[PDB]
């Protein structure tokens, strides 16, 4: 009564470390990714400031919100498979490794986010951070892809609608350096879930190597205008470019959409130091992206870990985000390189594509 200071949730469970690559212990999608981030939260005295949200398993019925019965069944069967067959099954997909613990970990990643979304939407917490693996955004309705088995962010959007209202407007912002092909396709015809992705594109030569990630992909049917791809070509982008895309595109569209819940597909592989992305976003940059998103949806933001492969970089970057969620003042941008010419070209292409659908851009 009379109001109270908002609460930030945090979910992290050591069981999700059990998923591993038994043939290549140096695969970039390391168990230590989540434990290193969690450990960094302890060092910075952030953990004791958060309300700890328990993990749980997703149910098979919940997985069916976005995935086919065949795909659920095949991944489910892998918990009991012998080593020879786990390799063959993983090799049936584009860049997937599987262990006997993989299925359970994917359930825990989804269920952790379901509990966090439920806590946000019932007012137990204002916002939350989800330190989960394996990632989700490359997972399609009928197939796994790119280290992802089930589409955690997409599943969380549908779960939120199931416990509130079907038309509940969910914004998913995907700032992982890779395009979230799976999230886009699930919602491509859906005007109740706005998907905005920023990603390295290089004319379709960057993973996942599909022209579906280009700016002219605006959605289908009633979903026209509700899929916003911001593709980067020719240059290692960093804080200046992401701040410009947010100023000119992400925030105007989002504010016009007026989301009631914000999910962040928060990969940190666009971070300085990341050997898969080649970009230059700093921890302070991620903090400012988080702070701008906190102005939406009455502050109902859920940050879901996706990719990010430099353990030091992801730990500092993700901890910067939680600090913002807790209400700390955003840090000053040390460096401020003039923006790249090619980032303006990309931004202007998206503007000319989405101006027919959004008055805030005209
Ligand atoms: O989910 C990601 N990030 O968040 C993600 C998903 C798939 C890939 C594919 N893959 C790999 C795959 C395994 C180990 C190292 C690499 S390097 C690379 C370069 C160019 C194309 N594919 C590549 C990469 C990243
Ligand atoms: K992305
Ligand atoms: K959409
Ligand atoms: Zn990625």
């Amino acid at each position: 009564a009379g109001g109270s200071s908002p609460i930030t949730g945090l979910v992290y469970d050591q069981r999700m470390m059990l998923h591993h690559n038994m043939w290549d212990s140096h695969h970039p999608e390391l168990p230590q990714r989540i434990s290193r981030i969690f450990s960094r939260h302890e060092e910075l005295r952030l953990l004791s400031r958060c309300h700890r949200i328990p993990a749980r398993l997703a149910t098979e019925e919940e997985l069916a919100l976005c995935h086919s019965s065949k795909h659920i069944s095949i991944i489910k069967s892998s918990e009991h498979m012998k080593p020879r067959d786990l390799n063959r099954l993983g090799d049936e997909y584009n860049s997937i490794f599987i262990s006997n613990e993989s299925y359970t970990c994917a359930l825990l990643a989804a269920g952790s986010c379901f509990n966090s979304a439920q806590a946000i939407l019932t007012g137990q917490v204002r916002n939350a951070v989800a330190i989960v693996r394996p990632p989700g955004h490359h997972a399609e309705k009928d197939t796994a892809c790119g280290f992802c088995f089930f589409n955690t962010a997409a599943l969380t959007a549908r779960y939120a609608q199931s416990i509130t209202r079907e038309s509940l407007r969910v914004l998913i912002v995907d700032w992982d350096v890779h395009h979230g092909n799976g999230t886009q396709h699930i919602f491509e015809e859906d005007d109740s879930v706005l998907y905005i992705s920023l990603h390295r594109y290089e004319d379709g030569a960057f993973f996942p190597n599909s022209e579906d990630a280009n700016y002219d992909k605006v959605g289908l049917g009633k979903g026209r205008g509700y899929n916003v791809n911001i593709p980067w070509n020719g240059g290692k982008m960093g804080d200046p470019e992401y701040m410009a895309a947010f100023h000119h595109l992400v925030m105007p569209i989002a504010r016009e959409f007026a989301p009631e819940l914000v999910l962040v597909s928060a990969g940190f592989d666009a971070a300085r130091g990341d050997p898969l992305g080649g970009f230059q976003v700093t921890p302070e940059g991620y903090a400012h992206l988080t702070h701008q998103l906190m102005s939406l949806a009455a502050g109902r933001v859920l940050i879901i870990l996706e990719g990010g492969y430099n353990l030091t970089s992801i730990s500092e970057s993700m901890s910067m985000c939680t600090s913002m969620l807790l209400g700390d003042s955003p840090p000053s941008l040390d460096h401020l390189t003039p923006l790249k010419t090619s980032a303006t070209v990309s931004i202007n292409n998206v503007l000319r594509a989405h101006a027919p659908f959004w008055s805030s851009l005209r």
